[PDB]
């Protein structure tokens, strides 16, 4: 009778909270997905090696179409957990599926986990400052989306700093990097002449977050768009006008030249 | 040798990541501080029993003055942690104490646990339409602090949905209540005369998330102000404009007004 949805983490299977881990283990069945984003710190069989419980993988279609037919079914008459990088409900369509379990029956509860969202305090940049979020995607074929750069102009326009998710074909285990990020960016400047994001932009990426040594680089576009930044996931941010302590930060911790202490604060 | 920054989680003590409770496990010394959110699921008596050593608790002043006296000087003989509650680096200053162990010869590492700042994500509201964030503080004396105010106005004019942090005097055992910061909000109201904030507002609260059963409540102000949410923490937050899924979360799993189901697009 009833459902859990249980954060798996940032990186590898250590990132589950003691409280996912127990409650996982005390389940029945435990569904998992990884479309909406990897565990690029570990794999499936160290999951189940660590949870102790067969994992049945569901893909995209097996949620968003027929999450009522394989998953709520089970926790009807059993104690169910689904397993989900990072936080649950941080992916758009997630909250949406504890409506289907109330109208199941089913009863549902969320255990957390560490989100990106929040992760990217270790780039010392303050946490009330992001402003509206975006996802920076492939462009294919005659489509070309562009909406991304809208949103760190009117963030930065404000002085906040804009937190972009870069692509990702989580089946094709694909992932955009920081660099490719950068580029597409600048191939959008290009086009919209915004003045949004040149080669004089400073902008922060982040790599690995939840690692134990995670890759955290600040510079200028010029400077990093062909740095190395490790194995995926990447995130990239810009952002706004930098407080001092900001500054600094970047500086000691992320590498970042002097250069920002005057001209980005 | 080294000193660790871990985060113990929103709730209770099992809300620490695996990778935490086995790093926190093996060290040395374990420093912690309880002014900076509130952990109303657990005692340190039952922090220290999960890992199994004595935690020396700081106060405020121990760590912004004095840091660098009494935690960083055994970090560099042994492996130090500092224990906080949510995130270590989420919405706390702590940031800057990873310069302070850099200029002391002594690295620092970061494992983060779940933050007040992503799991908002339960309150249905998509997480990437968050703008900028911030605090409701205590007036005290003649200060009457109101900026908070004009963050919800702009959030507000982009459609954005507020994130906020309520106040906190851990030394006066004080944790302001969403009712608290409605009242507030109310007052700002009447002096800036903005229309950003009355008795027809939605708002959403969220209580004590973490644990199994928070309180998750949306509706009017005018409603919700004289309304019980159960003990601290709270937090408060501003709706933008509402997506169709988003409004009918609020309705199913929040208890809100049916009529907010149709939205003005
Ligand atoms: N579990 C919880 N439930 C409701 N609100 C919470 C909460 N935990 C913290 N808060 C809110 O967040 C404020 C502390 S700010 C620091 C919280 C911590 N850095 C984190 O990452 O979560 C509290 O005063 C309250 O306003
Ligand atoms: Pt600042």
């Amino acid at each position: 009778m009833v459902l859990y949805f249980i954060g798996l983490g940032l990186y590898d299977e250590r990132d589950i909270t003691v409280k996912g881990l127990e409650i996982a283990k005390k389940c029945d069945y435990v569904f998992a997905e990884f479309y909406t984003s990897l565990m690029a710190g570990t794999t499936l069989g160290r999951i189940q090696k660590l949870i102790g419980k067969e994992i049945r993988v569901l893909s995209r279609e097996d949620v968003e179409l027929n999450f009522e037919n394989i998953v709520l079914p089970l926790a009807k008459e059993n104690d169910v957990a689904f397993l989900t990088p990072g936080d649950p409900l941080v992916a758009t369509t997630h909250a949406e599926l504890r409506i289907r379990a109330k109208r199941a029956g089913v009863e549902s509860y969320v255990i957390h986990a560490p989100s990106i969202y929040s992760a990217v305090g270790i780039t010392g940049l303050h946490i009330y400052k992001f402003g509206k979020s975006a996802t920076v995607a492939y462009p294919e074929g005659n489509w070309f989306p562009t909406s991304y750069y809208d949103v760190i102009k009117e963030n930065a326009e404000r002085g906040l700093h804009t937190l972009l998710f870069l692509d990702i074909k989580a089946e094709k285990r694909m992932y955009m990097t920081a660099n490719e990020a950068m580029e597409l960016l600048l191939k959008v400047e290009d086009m919209k002449k915004g003045g949004v994001f040149t080669d004089d932009t400073l902008v922060v990426v982040l790599a690995r977050a939840g690692s134990l040594n995670p890759t955290i680089r600040a510079g200028y576009v010029k400077d990093l768009i062909r740095e190395d930044f490790g194995d995926p996931p990447h995130i990239l941010i810009v952002p706004g006008k930098l407080m001092i302590v900001e500054a600094e930060y970047l500086v000691e911790i992320a590498g970042a030249p002097r250069e920002i202490l005057r001209v980005n604060v």
